[PDB]
C-alpha cells in the first residue's frame, strides 16, 4: 500500500520533501497500480499529499488575546452560513463567565470557481468582518484534504492560541451541550487532563473496500487497520496536547480521513484516545429527539440542523 | 364536510350572485374554526396554523426592487428561496438566472421572513447585505414556510400587477432548478401572437388527488379538503405570459388559499377558464442516469429537478459550447 510504504520511508528520514512539495507528484501514478481508474479524490490526494505550506487569508490574531480556557473549533464549508451563524448564537458562543474564557474560530478552506462554486467571497468577508471568527486557508476545501484542515488549525494552535487550556474540534452539523464539556472539563483531576482526548472512539477499525460508501479506502492506497480514533462528529483534548500534536504532524503522512490521521498522530505520541459514552455519533432514539431532558447527560448529538440547534439549546437553558 | 371546500362554497356565493368577517385582511386568529373543524386539537402544528390565520393576506413588502421593471422585460425570473440559501441564488446569478439583453431579462427571488421565534438563525443582516449587492430580493413580512407558499404566490402576483405589469412573460420556479434559460427564449420567441397571449405551460397533472398518508410531505387530512384537485402545474416551474399573469392576481381575492401553492395557482387558472399546458421540457423527475453527464440532454429542455448550486454552473458552462457538440 502507498501510504504503508510513504510513511516508512518517512520514519527513516525523521530518523537520520514531503512539506512544501507542491508540484504534481507524477510519480504516484507510476507506483500505484490502477492509478488511472481511482477515483478523481484519490488522485487529487496522491499527487498533491506532499503539499501543506498554505497560507492563511482571513486570520484573528487577536482571537487568544486572553488566554482562553475552551478554544472551539468548528469545520465548516464557504456557503455554510445558516449552520455558523446557528452555532454562534446557541451553543458556539463566546463567554467569560468566572474568569473561564470561551472563543470559537471556524475552520475553512477555499471553495474555489475552478471546481464551479458559487463566488461567496464577499459575503464571507462581510461575514468574517462581522462576526470575527473565520479561519480561511487559501487550499481547495474537500474531504480528502479535512486532515489538511487538520494540520493548518493545529499549526494556528500553536502561532496564535498556545495557551488555550483546552480545545473542542467539531464539525458545524452536530449540537454540543458546552454547559455539559465545561462541567466535565472543570471535574478533571490535573493527571487526566494534561493529556486528555475523548470522544467516540472505536478500536480495530479497518479502511471500507467497499466503492460505494462515503469513506472507502482502496487496499492500494491502505493496508491494515486503523489505530484507535474518535470520529463521529467532535472530540476534546487539552492544550498541552495540541502543542504535541502539532509537533509531531510532520512525521505523519498525511490520510485521506482526517479523524483517523488525528488517530495516527496520537499514536505515534504513545497515546490512546478515550471513549466516552456521551459523543453521540449515531443520534439518540427516535421518540427522545423533542425531550430535552435526553440532551442533558451527553456531550454532542450528531446530527442537527440550524433550527433544531437554536431549539435544542433555547430548551436546555432551563 | 370538508372545510376548505365548504369555506370556498360560501367565497363562490359572495362573487357570483347566480348562485343565490373578511377573509382578505381579518389577521387575528379564527377561534371559530376549532370547533367547526372535527378533530383540530390532533391536526399537526401546520394544519393549525394554516386554519387559524387562512383570513389574513395583506402583508407588506420589507425589502422591495421597485425599479426592477423600468425597462419592460420580455421574461422575468421569479425564483422561490428562502433566507439561508445563499449559495442557491448566487449560483443562479451567476449560471440561468443572468440578467440580460433589446430582450430584457431580469431576476428576482421571492422571500418570506425566517423569524428568531421559530429558532431560526439571525440571517438578517447578511440578506440585507445581498439585496444591496445584486438588487434581486423581494421580502414579505409574513413567516416562509411550506404551507404559507400559496401566500408567496398570491403576493408575488401582487407584485407584478403593481411594480411589473409589463414584462412579457414570466417564469416561477425554484431554488433547486436547473433551467435553460436559451431554450426558453428561443421557445417564447417560437410563439404566435394568439398562443403567447394566454400561455401557462409546466408539468401539468390531471385528476390528481390529495395524498391521505400522514407520512408524506403533502398530506392533506380528509376533514381540510376533499375531492380531486384541479390541472395545475407543479414540481419546479412553469412560464405564462404577463397579460395571464395580470388576470391571474385579480381573481386569486376569490379563491382561499391553500397548503400547496402549485395546486392554488391551478385552483385561480380554473376559475378564469384555462387549462394549464403539459410541456415535455419540464423535466420535474431529472432525466435518466447516463444522460446526466451528456451535455446534448439539456439542450432541448426547459428545466430539470434537482440540480445542486455547483451543478447548476458546471451544466450553464458546458452548455455555452452544446451547440458544436451536438
Ligand atoms: C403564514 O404566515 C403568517 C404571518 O407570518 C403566520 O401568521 C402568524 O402565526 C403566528 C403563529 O405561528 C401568530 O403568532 C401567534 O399569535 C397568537 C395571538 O397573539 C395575539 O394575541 C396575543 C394575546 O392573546 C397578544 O399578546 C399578541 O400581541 C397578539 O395580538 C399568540 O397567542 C401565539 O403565541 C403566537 O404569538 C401570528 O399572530 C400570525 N401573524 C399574523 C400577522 O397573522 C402563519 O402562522 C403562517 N402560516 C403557516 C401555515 O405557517
Ligand atoms: C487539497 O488542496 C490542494 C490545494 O488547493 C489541492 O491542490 C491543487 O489541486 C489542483 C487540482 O485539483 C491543482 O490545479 C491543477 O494543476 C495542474 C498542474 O498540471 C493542472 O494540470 C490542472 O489543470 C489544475 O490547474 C493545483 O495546482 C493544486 N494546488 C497546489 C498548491 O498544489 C488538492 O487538489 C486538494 N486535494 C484534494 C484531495 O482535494
Ligand atoms: O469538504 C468539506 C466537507 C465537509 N467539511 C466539514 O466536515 C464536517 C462533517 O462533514 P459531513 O457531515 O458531510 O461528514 P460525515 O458526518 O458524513 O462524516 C462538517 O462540519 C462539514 O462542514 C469540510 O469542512 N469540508
Ligand atoms: O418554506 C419554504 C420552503 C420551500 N421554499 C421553496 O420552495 C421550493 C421547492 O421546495 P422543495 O424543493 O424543498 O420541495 P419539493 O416540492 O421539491 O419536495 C424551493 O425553491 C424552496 O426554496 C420556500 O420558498 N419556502
Ligand atoms: C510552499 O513551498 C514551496 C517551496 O518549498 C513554494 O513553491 C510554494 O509557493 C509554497 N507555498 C504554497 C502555497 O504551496
Ligand atoms: C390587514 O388589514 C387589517 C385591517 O385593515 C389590519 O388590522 C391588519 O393589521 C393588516 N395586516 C397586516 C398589515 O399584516
Ligand atoms: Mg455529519
Ligand atoms: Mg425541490
Amino acid at each position: 500500500a502507498y501510504w504503508n510504504r510513504e510513511q516508512e520511508k518517512l520514519n527513516r528520514q525523521y530518523n537520520p520533501s514531503h512539506l512544501n512539495y507542491c508540484e504534481p507528484d507524477l510519480r504516484v501514478t507510476s507506483v500505484v497500480t490502477g492509478f488511472n481508474n481511482l477515483p478523481d479524490r484519490f488522485k487529487d490526494f496522491l499527487l498533491y499529499l506532499r503539499c501543506r505550506n498554505y497560507s492563511l487569508l482571513i486570520d484573528q490574531p487577536d482571537k487568544c488575546a486572553k488566554k482562553p480556557f475552551l478554544l472551539l473549533a468548528i469545520k465548516s464549508l464557504t456557503p455554510h452560513f445558516a449552520r455558523r451563524q446557528a452555532i454562534r448564537e446557541s451553543w458556539g458562543q463566546e463567554s467569560n463567565a468566572g474568569n473561564q474564557t470561551v472563543v470559537r474560530v471556524f475552520l475553512l478552506g477555499q471553495t474555489p470557481p475552478e471546481d464551479n462554486h458559487p463566488d461567496l467571497s464577499d459575503m464571507l468577508k462581510f461575514e468574517s468582518e462581522k462576526h470575527q471568527d473565520i479561519l480561511m486557508w487559501n487550499y481547495r476545501d474537500t474531504f480528502f484534504n479535512l486532515s489538511l484542515k487538520e494540520v493548518l488549525f493545529l499549526r494556528w494552535v500553536s502561532t496564535s492560541c498556545p495557551d488555550t487550556e483546552f480545545v473542542f474540534k467539531g464539525d458545524d452539523d452536530v449540537f454540543v451541550n458546552t454547559h455539559h464539556i465545561l462541567n466535565y472539563l472543570n471535574s478533571l483531576s490535573k493527571t487526566k487532563a494534561k493529556d486528555l482526548f475523548i470522544g467516540d472512539v472505536i478500536h480495530n477499525a479497518g479502511p471500507h473496500r467497499d466503492k460505494k460508501l462515503k469513506y472507502y479506502i482502496p487496499e492500494v492506497v491502505y493496508s491494515g487497520l486503523y489505530p484507535p480514533y474518535a470520529g463521529g462528529g467532535g472530540f476534546l483534548y487539552s492544550g498541552h496536547l495540541a502543542l504535541r500534536l502539532y509537533h509531531i504532524t510532520d512525521q505523519v503522512h498525511l490520510y485521506p480521513i482526517d479523524d483517523v490521521y488525528t488517530g495516527m498522530c496520537l499514536q505515534k505520541l504513545g497515546l490512546v484516545p478515550e471513549k466516552h459514552k456521551g459523543f453521540r455519533t449515531f443520534d439518540i432514539e427516535e421518540k427522545n429527539k423533542n425531550n430535552i431532558c435526553s440532551y442533558v447527560d451527553l456531550m454532542l448529538v450528531h446530527s442537527r440542523k440550524p433550527q433544531e440547534m437554536i431549539d435544542i439549546w433555547s430548551q436546555l437553558q432551563s
